[PDB]
């Protein structure tokens, strides 16, 4: 029993973190096989960030200008290329610590662990969700660019995020490992605003199932609702519309607790309309939406 | 910017997790040098847990009855001894992955990362605090016994916790790596209750400093207070009495924000007396007490 915002063990990812320096700028790179991936804004000076032409900027750069350092050893760069917003630095040595890996583009609402790094050194690990507005509410400072987001399936690490920038709102934006930004963000120091961030309804419900499994049942009521009636309430509170696919994904949790999804929706409806009344759920005074139904099942069953 | 319940990177600890089996029971062990540490209740059957005499139970056990497995390889046990509530199984092979390590007994209010494990395999990592009542609000299931709590100082891992049991209240209890339980708990399946759990005032204040550093300043008021006046309020709300040592430890955070500790105490006083009024602080609707002043400084500065 107990329910925590749990991250994946970070060891397989620590063994991939490297430091990439280009002139004055130092950020993190991800070393898998003989390639180091990092944000392409490593080649920019503070003046270049206002309106960078990365193709022109990369032309004034050669393999020897990219300093890659893994621990205390220098990696020799034999190739460089830009793929969307990431630079791929081909090095002469394959990472002996490269785990089984995949590059995946995650969906909004899905979760992942972040290994925050500075100077190619991991400082901490936390669990995040890709927000419906394609931002992440992370914890990153200057130097954290190149820090990655990932998931682990037994021995396979799926890299899903690379940190590039913080918006003036304090939320974070970045790319998949192919350099494509999540959301409308561009790697340029210009006013960029994150759209309306909605609450991931299927995740809140999964967390309400986690609460029931862990003894917190005060919010369970004698009511039920329908998908349409619940969604009228969800829209009012800027919650993602619940679909039959979401009801389906909640299925295993509904089967374990014996509480129909629409019955849980009715509890959520009353919690939205009436608030918590000073009460808590899993030690939280607000509705948590950063646990997918998969995270709940795996934490509440014990998947290693 | 951004503030998350961040855990230490777990790689150095994953390289130490092993599986210890004794008859029917399987739990986790910690392999450092040629010694595997695990909870001594691994030798108990379900009938033994009601009133175990570990000295007598250990006498019916020989080195060959303790199955230690690191990954897919079996470790040969050449010695066994009980040190308080932990068994130390001397193996013939030193862990080639043993990091620089220390065994420390942490103080209540201090934080640490937990690497939850099952069958010697890490499943997740989260940040915890040793509660003033010496319990931890963790996330552990059956098989998680032997999972450890730790801190990292650059390259040195300080092991501070080994998970042993869950209380009927859903909170967790365990020992330091010398087998001494934190709190009055005994490793016996008998009704054990955790005393009153108070809020770690110095940690809430440190988190209020983290909030100010990250833009959340709504709670800052035009008032001040004294240590004695604040502590009258803290006692009412089951908060730890704030001492001059706590004021001292808050010093670097007070210097960064330019907000005197007693001014922050006055904001906390009003938040305790009036609540949040539907507002949030660092995305939380309640006062968070699981970040020490050290955690705040290190997260808000970027210590790797
Ligand atoms: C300092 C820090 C803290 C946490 N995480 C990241 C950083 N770094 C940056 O954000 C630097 C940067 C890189 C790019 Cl590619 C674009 C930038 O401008 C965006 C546009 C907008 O809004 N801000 C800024
Ligand atoms: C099942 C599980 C889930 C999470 N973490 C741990 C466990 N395991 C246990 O708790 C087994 C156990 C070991 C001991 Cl040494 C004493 C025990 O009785 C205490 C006394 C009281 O209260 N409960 C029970």
């Amino acid at each position: 029993s107990g329910f925590r915002k749990m991250a994946f063990p970070s060891g397989k990812v620590e063994g991939c973190m490297v430091q990439v320096t280009c002139g004055t700028t130092t950020l993190n790179g991800l070393w898998l096989d003989d390639v180091v991936y990092c944000p392409r804004h490593v080649i920019c000076t503070s003046e270049d960030m206002l309106n960078p032409n990365y193709e022109d900027l990369l032309i004034r750069k050669s393999n020897h200008n990219f300093l890659v350092q893994a621990g205390n050893v220098q990696l020799r760069v034999i190739g460089h290329s830009m793929q969307n917003c990431v630079l791929k630095l081909k090095v002469d040595t394959a990472n002996p610590k490269t785990p089984k890996y995949k590059f995946v583009r995650i969906q909004p609402g899905q979760t992942f662990s972040v290994l925050a790094c500075y100077n190619g050194s991991p400082s901490g690990v936390y669990q995040c969700a890709m927000r419906p507005n394609f931002t992440i509410k992370g914890s990153f400072l200057n130097g954290s660019c190149g820090s990655v987001g990932f998931n682990i399936d037994y021995d396979c690490v799926s890299f899903c995020y690379m940190h590039h920038m913080e918006l003036p709102t304090g939320v974070h934006a970045g790319t998949d490992l192919e350099g494509n930004f999540y959301g409308p963000f561009v790697d340029r120091q210009t006013a960029q605003a994150a759209g309306t961030d909605t609450t991931i309804t299927v995740n809140v419900l999964a967390w309400l199932y986690a609460a029931v499994i862990n003894g917190d049942r005060w919010f369970l009521n004698r009511f039920t609702t329908t998908l349409n009636d619940f969604n009228l309430v969800a829209m009012k509170y800027n919650y993602e519309p619940l679909t039959q696919d979401h009801v389906d994904i909640l299925g295993p949790l509904s089967a374990q607790t014996g509480i129909a999804v629409l019955d849980m929706c009715a509890s959520l409806k009353e919690l939205l309309q009436n608030g918590m009344n000073g009460r808590t759920i899993l030690g939280s005074a607000l509705l948590e939406d950063e646990f997918t139904p998969f995270d709940v099942v795996r934490q509440c069953s014990g998947v290693t």
